[PDB]
């Protein structure tokens, strides 16, 4: 189950974040393993420098660029990934 | 119980973080405030830009500054707090 709790990127980015952690968690059950799959893609396919948080169980405060920004649940776990501003 | 997992700053900043960390705790019990408490008090003390995450179960993949990377744990509670490079 997908939930976007906050999201400041486009209709579409959002849509590939899902479809990338969904990859990364069929793949990976280590969370900072999930997490290098979902930045790394990005990485590749928006540019860096993007940084990724995977966990069931955390919060956040960070300074992020315009349009490149999302937070979200995949079931239990939530994904952070975004680019500084 | 201060654990340090990953650390690339000085001795001095990692033993401020924990510090900061531990009056954080204190104060707030929701894991933004918690994290906002440590990225703003570092924004002010070191310069900005920081993010910080606080959390009981998370993993992460983040590209980092050269001396400005902590990853800890305060009990059960791992905080990540970082300039991007």
């Amino acid at each position: 189950k997908a939930v976007i709790k906050n999201a400041d990127m486009s209709e579409e980015m959002q849509q590939d974040a899902v479809d990338c952690a969904t990859q990364a968690l069929e793949k990976y059950n280590i969370e900072p393993d999930i997490a290098a799959y979902i930045k790394k893609e990005f990485d590749k396919k928006y540019n860096p420098t993007w940084h990724c948080i995977v966990g069931r169980n955390f919060g956040s405060y960070v300074t992020h660029e315009t349009r490149h920004f999302i937070y979200f649940y995949l079931g239990q776990v939530a994904i952070l990934l975004f680019k500084s501003g």
